């Protein structure tokens, strides 16, 4: 007895669960309301361990105890030059343990504990599992997981790992770009297709090129950016205000980590307001020594401050597509995915590509890959 399978997505910045409930896929909300969960975990000083929501939006007050990017370690050994390259921009500690990169925090009043990066995945895992549990009034045992279509062997069993100290039977491991594409259906299509994945989350970027015959996908290739996603168009416009902020005022907004925090809530809600509305207003009040911080910005400025990075996004397009052996025209479908995805500009950008191509729309890009996990979670609830 498998029970009601959950479906979750499992992602380096946030996390989404859906199950298959009375004929239709149902993608629930955590505890604050979300239907996303930050992949946070943070402990406090008074020993307390925050999951999700509560973990990130206290980030800023306990940057050492709170752990974010575990997905970037997870089934990667210490010396692994992945390993190496990201701890250095990661805030936590991360020491060398059974050649293992785990992570080692102050989980309260001074006492030191180490964590292998599936027991921090686990803590998320555990955190969807009761926002699932919370939602079907009964438990969870089962999951169906998706991981990166470039996870290795160690990367899927240690995701499967983490599933174990959470309490859930990871029955399938299944591609994010996979689950994507079931999510629109392309599963039941007919013949051979082509689909292309575009994947911006908020800290990474994932291209995919897909072959569907006979209801069988195959990843034939993959490409993009590790390190770009939708905090670097946050940060672009961070660095905006903060240097017209200097400008102005002639004073440094870093020297006071409680400004930026603020800065950053506000330009995130704007950015994300600026694909819907021409422009958008940031205020905050007692933001630097006491004064109060009011400005604009249009989604043309976003646009200039971001078009580096935007236009980046052709190039793993186009390098999937010659290891794929194929030309623009000979993709069938164009799938997008993540939150940022909802930028004009991107999916301008990807249309333009694609020679005019519309891609798949209906589903929200951000619970597209739970969407899919759930779908498959239906199939096996039976
Ligand atoms: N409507 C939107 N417009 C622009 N960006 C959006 C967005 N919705 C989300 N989630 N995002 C970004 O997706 C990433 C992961 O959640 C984050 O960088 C969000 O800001």
């Amino acid at each position: 007895d498998v029970g009601t399978v959950v479906g979750i997505d499992l992602g380096t910045t946030y996390s989404c669960v859906g199950v298959f409930k009375n004929g239709r896929v149902e993608i629930i909300a955590n505890d604050q309301g979300n239907r996303i969960t930050p992949s946070y975990v943070a402990f406090t000083p008074e020993g307390e361990r925050l999951i999700g929501d509560a973990a990130k939006n206290q980030l800023t007050s306990n940057p050492e105890n709170t752990v974010f990017d575990a997905k970037r370690l997870i089934g990667r050994t210490w010396n692994d030059p992945s390993v190496q390259q990201d701890i250095k921009f990661l805030p936590f500690k991360v020491v060398e343990k059974k050649t293992k990169p785990y992570i080692q925090v102050d989980i309260g009043g001074g006492q030191t504990k180490t964590f292998a990066p599936e027991e921090i995945s686990a803590m998320v895992l555990t955190k969807m599992k009761e926002t699932a549990e919370a939602y079907l009034g009964k438990k969870v045992t089962h999951a169906v997981v998706t991981v990166p279509a470039y996870f290795n062997d160690a990367q899927r069993q240690a995701t499967k790992d983490a599933g174990t100290i959470a309490g859930l039977n990871v029955m399938r491991i299944i591609n994010e770009p996979t689950a994507a594409a079931i999510a629109y259906g392309l599963d039941k299509r007919e013949g051979e297709k082509n689909i292309l994945v575009f994947d911006l989350g908020g800290g990474t970027f994932d291209v995919s090129l897909l072959t569907i015959d006979n209801g069988v996908f195959e990843v034939v290739a993959t490409n993009g950016d590790t390190h770009l996603g939708g905090e670097d168009f946050d940060q672009r416009v961070m660095e905006h205000f903060i240097k017209l902020y200097k400008k102005k005022t002639g004073k440094d907004v870093r020297k006071d980590n409680r400004a930026v925090q603020k800065l950053r809530r506000e330009v995130e809600k704007a950015k994300r307001a600026l694909s819907s509305q021409h422009q958008a207003r940031i205020e905050i009040e007692s933001f630097y020594e006491g004064e109060d911080f009011s400005e604009t910005l249009t989604r043309a400025k976003f646009e200039e401050l971001n078009m580096d990075l935007f236009r980046s996004t052709m190039k793993p397009v186009q390098k999937v597509l010659e290891d794929s052996d194929l030309k623009k025209s000979d993709i069938d479908e164009i799938v997008l995915v993540g939150g940022s995805t909802r930028i004009p500009k991107i999916q301008q950008l990807v249309k333009e590509f694609f020679n005019g191509k519309e891609p798949s729309r209906g589903i929200n890009p951000d619970e597209a890959v739970a969407y899919g996990a759930a779908v498959q979670a239906g199939v096996l609830s039976g």
